[PDB]
């Protein structure tokens, strides 16, 4: 389904004992299965006991498919990707066991932070421009990853990233956002649903899905960042949105945007994917920005 690794057209996968892993509460439920908060012993050295987030799956194709989506996890390593520590094939249901994010995902992250909200990682208020910045970038390392090892992720938003303790961000999501998201996704046969606000042109009319695809989606991503977690094109319908993005307008610079943040999102969002500027080369520019000293970012 989009968005799901297994898409990849590209074993080492570590295995643990159902022993060592206990079960404490329910986190979400969605249509591939539960995700549950359980404390994993054994599992890192330091750790002996530890919180770990543990995807049960729904169940033949189904244990085909976790083998496949396990190996593809296993080969991913980096500071801005949710951690996969490995499987439970021992009993029923098959396991997932992945690092727990404290803050839970991005969406609501920014949400909570901003200025349609209700302090650890976090000051009082909406989130600074530096903080704005540091999560950007952070997104953008995850992705100048994943495109290095030629992977495409086709649901890139800020609900498939997800917040840890010290403002950690990284991309990675248990399956649930069509759950959670359903308003993120239009219901093409009553089981297909596409995230067509995230989506550039030439995958709502070609179904054509790249790197260049997913360079387009991280700019709709910087700007849910700047507006605080708001869903493009908010105002407009599902149909009225995919007519907007074919017809090729773009979102409007958000209030908290400086005009160099903005520059890099309409980068973003070229019409030629070609003519889009490389994932790269916007960590790059997003990275200066967020250890800019504050002489610097204050006149931005
Ligand atoms: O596989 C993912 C997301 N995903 C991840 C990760 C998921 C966790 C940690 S990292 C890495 C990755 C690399 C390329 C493409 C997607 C990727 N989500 C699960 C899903 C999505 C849709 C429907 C059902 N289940």
């Amino acid at each position: 389904l989009q968005g799901h690794i297994i898409e990849n057209p590209q074993a080492c996968v570590h295995h643990i004992k159902r022993r060592d892993i206990v079960l404490k509460w329910e986190l979400g439920e969605g249509a591939f299965g539960k995700v549950f908060l359980a404390e994993c012993h054994n599992l890192l050295p330091e750790q002996d006991k530890m919180l770990v987030a543990v995807k049960a799956l729904k169940e033949e194709s189904a244990r085909q498919d976790f083998q496949r989506e396990a190996e593809l996890l296993t080969m991913l390593q980096h500071q801005h990707i949710v951690r996969f520590f490995g499987v439970c094939t021992e009993g029923r249901p098959l396991l997932m066991v992945f690092e727990y994010m404290r803050h839970g995902d991005l969406n609501r992250f920014l949400r909570s932070h901003g200025p349609d909200a209700k302090g650890e990682d976090v000051a009082p208020g909406p989130l600074g421009l530096g903080q704005l910045l540091a999560v950007a970038s952070q997104v953008a390392a995850g992705m100048v990853y994943l495109a290095g090892l030629h992977f495409v992720h086709r649901d890139l938003a800020t609900r498939n990233c997800l917040v840890g303790q010290g403002l950690v961000v990284k991309i990675g999501d248990f399956g649930m956002s069509r759950d959670i998201y359903s308003t993120d996704y239009y219901r093409v046969g009553g089981r297909t649903m596409l995230p067509i606000r995230w989506m550039p042109p030439e995958s709502i009319l070609y179904r054509k899905f790249t790197t260049e695809s997913d360079v387009w989606s991280f700019g709709v991503v910087l700007w849910e960042i700047f507006t605080y977690g708001k869903q493009p094109w908010y105002q407009l319908s599902n149909t009225e949105a995919i007519d907007c993005i074919t017809q090729g307008r773009e979102l409007e610079r958000p209030r908290a945007c400086p005009p160099e943040v903005y520059a890099i999102m309409r980068g973003c969002w070229q019409r030629e994917p070609q003519q889009r500027h490389s994932i790269k080369d916007v960590h790059a520019r997003l990275q200066a920005l967020a250890q800019a000293p504050p002489v610097y970012l204050d006149v931005l």
